[PDB]
């Protein structure tokens, strides 16, 4: 028992981590296979960043301008392309390390694990969920740029995300590894506004079924509600409307609870019109959002 | 800027861990040079745990009885020996994935990665403290046993904790790598208590500090205290005492923030007698105590 913010191993992506230097700015890459993967920004200066074209930068770039530094090894870079926010610089030689892999954009809600990095070193490993405005609430100082998001399915790293930017508010944007921003992002040093932020609703039901496999029971109550009735509480709120797909998505934690998940909904909706009453859930105090139904399941049954 | 419960990255323990059977149980191991760590009671059956005479289990146990498998491979056990809680079983081939590696005994209040692992196989990694009581708060189900806790200094992974129960109570209980437990556990299914537990006060001066780096200053006030004072309201409110060694590791962030540690220790004080009022601190509504110094200064610099 117990529940921790858990991430994934990170080994097979460290062995992926290569440093990309263009110029006087270093950042971390990804390599996979002859292709390092890293954030287009690589090729600006201070005064570019402001508003950049990066079409011009990139033509004042060559090959051997690029540096990418695996461990303590030098990469040959014998091909250079931009793919929306990203380049892709091709190496002579195909990462021996190469996990087995996938390019996969996530859904807002979803989770993933960070493998923060400097200097294409890894310093550490947190997981987090993509806010449903598609920031991510992170930790990362400069030269961060270029650490990977990703999920671990058994020998499969599906990669989802390379951090790109700190917005002026703190939180950050990326994109996805074919160097898509997720939301309405631009890699530029401007002011940009993320949405408003809304709290994933299905997540926090899956971490009330959480507690209740791991003890914590006091919030359960003898009420009951509707999808309808929950969800005009849910906009009050500013949590995500639940559907019936995130019920049916709920169905395991429902069945291996044995609590309807209008049931748990009904808890839900007094204690976000109660609050805690300076109590807590799992050691929290407040209703955690970064759990997905699937986090749920594997780590409360221990999948490897 | 973000701060985050951060682990390390677990590679260079992933390519440690191995599954070791005896008899009909199964749980993890630790590779290092040739020698595989695990729990002793890996030798024990159900009727066994209620009160194990180890001494005379391990005798009816020869070397051929430890199967120990690393990823697909066997390795071949020509030696066993039982150091306090752990089995040392020698095989014939040294780990070609050891890491530079440290055996360290932690103090409590410190922190460590925990790299859950099931069959032999690593499942997720999260970051956890030692608990003044010598109990830690992880994440653990029926075979997560020989997962192990570590911190990494560049290339060195210094081991600090092997996993050997949960108690009845839901938290964790285990050895450092010599098999001598943290606190007053013993290997057996049998009630044990843990002592009263304390909120490891410089930890949550340290996370006061990092808050402070990172923007959120409401908690800030004009006053000031004593250590006497303040040990008094730590005293009340079940926190370790302040001692002067505590204030000398606050040095780094006392500079950094331009705010005196005794400064610090009276919004500290406040926030203990009025509670947050609603309010969160680094995105936690309760006063967080597994940060340590030293993890706050790494995370806030980017230590790699
Ligand atoms: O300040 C900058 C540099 C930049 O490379 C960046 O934000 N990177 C960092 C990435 N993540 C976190 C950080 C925290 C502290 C400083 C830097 C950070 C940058 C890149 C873009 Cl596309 C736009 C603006 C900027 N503005
Ligand atoms: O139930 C048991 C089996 C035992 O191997 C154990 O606790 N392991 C597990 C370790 N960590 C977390 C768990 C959670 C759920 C079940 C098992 C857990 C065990 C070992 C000892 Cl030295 C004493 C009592 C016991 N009692």
């Amino acid at each position: 028992s117990g529940f921790r913010k858990m991430a994934f191993p990170s080994g097979k992506v460290e062995g992926c981590m290569v440093q990309v230097t263009c110029g006087t700015t270093t950042l971390n890459g990804l390599w996979l296979d002859d292709v390092v993967y890293c954030p287009r920004h690589v090729i600006c200066t201070s005064e570019d960043m402001l508003n950049p074209n990066y079409e011009d930068l990139l033509i004042r770039k060559s090959n051997h301008n690029f540096l990418v530094q695996a461990g303590n090894v030098q990469l040959r870079v014998i091909g250079h392309s931009m793919q929306n926010c990203v380049l892709k610089l091709k190496v002579d030689t195909a990462n021996p390390k190469t996990p087995k892999y996938k390019f996969v954009r996530i859904q807002p809600g979803q989770t993933f694990s960070v493998l923060a990095c400097y200097n294409g070193s890894p310093s550490g490993v947190y997981q987090c969920a993509m806010r449903p405005n598609f920031t991510i609430k992170g930790s990362f100082l400069n030269g961060s740029c270029g650490s990977v998001g990703f999920n671990i399915d058994y020998d499969c790293v599906s990669f989802c995300y390379m951090h790109h930017m700190e917005l002026p508010t703190g939180v950050h944007a990326g994109t996805d590894l074919e160097g898509n921003f997720y939301g309405p992002f631009v890699d530029r040093q401007t002011a940009q506004a993320a949405g408003t932020d809304t709290t994933i609703t299905v997540n926090v039901l899956a971490w009330l079924y959480a507690a209740v496999i791991n003890g914590d029971r006091w919030f359960l109550n003898r009420f009951t509600t509707t999808l309808n009735d929950f969800n005009l509480v849910a906009m009050k709120y500013n949590y995500e409307p639940l559907t019936q797909d995130h019920v049916d998505i709920l169905g395991p934690l429902s069945a291996q609870t044995g609590i309807a998940v209008l049931d748990m909904c009904a808890s839900l909706k007094e204690l976000l019109q109660n609050g805690m009453n300076g109590r807590t859930i799992l050691g929290s105090a407040l209703l955690e959002d970064e759990f997905t139904p699937f986090d749920v399941v594997r780590q409360c049954s221990g999948v490897t």
